[PDB]
């Protein structure tokens, strides 16, 4: 679980948006396994604007936040679940690291702020959706 709040917006993964996430829809994409909620109080968060590789993460599943060095956001095939058909995820960065199902949420920070979320992951790996191109998120 996680999410991003930044100005009147609430970004998390689609796949594990609430009732009152879709209640309040301000914009999804299953292709990208993003939502985006509107809220009420000002958000705590800052979004990178940036060609950042690096960054840190935070993995539930060990209570740690791990260094990892990324892929540029691409198209990246994802097998079937319970909650999307095999697909390619688009905008995804992917990086050495742990992961289990329940990380999703967790931030990936560089020294610009917010690049982006756990979305996917496996034997060693981790995959993050960015949300560096959200320019409309800042206003
Ligand atoms: C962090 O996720 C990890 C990590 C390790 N092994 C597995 C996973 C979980 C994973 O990749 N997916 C794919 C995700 C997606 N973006 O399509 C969402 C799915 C929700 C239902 C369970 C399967 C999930
Ligand atoms: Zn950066």
């Amino acid at each position: 679980s996680g999410a991003i709040y930044v100005g009147n917006y609430r970004v998390v993964n689609r796949h594990l948006a609430t009732h009152n996430d879709w209640a309040n829809l301000v914009w999804e994409d299953s292709s990208r396994d993003l939502l985006v909620s509107s809220t009420t109080a000002q958000g705590c968060d800052t979004i990178a604007r940036c060609d950042c590789q690096t960054g840190v993460y935070y993995c539930s599943s060990r209570r740690k936040h791990y260094p990892v060095s990324f892929s540029k956001p691409s198209l990246i095939f994802v097998e079937a679940s319970e909650y999307y058909p095999a697909r390619y995820q688009s905008h995804l960065m992917l990086a050495v690291g742990h992961s289990e199902p329940g990380d999703c949420g967790g931030i990936l920070r560089c020294q610009h702020g917010v690049v982006g979320i756990v979305s996917t992951g496996g034997n060693g790996l981790v995959g993050f959706a960015d949300v560096r191109d959200l320019l409309w998120l800042d206003e």
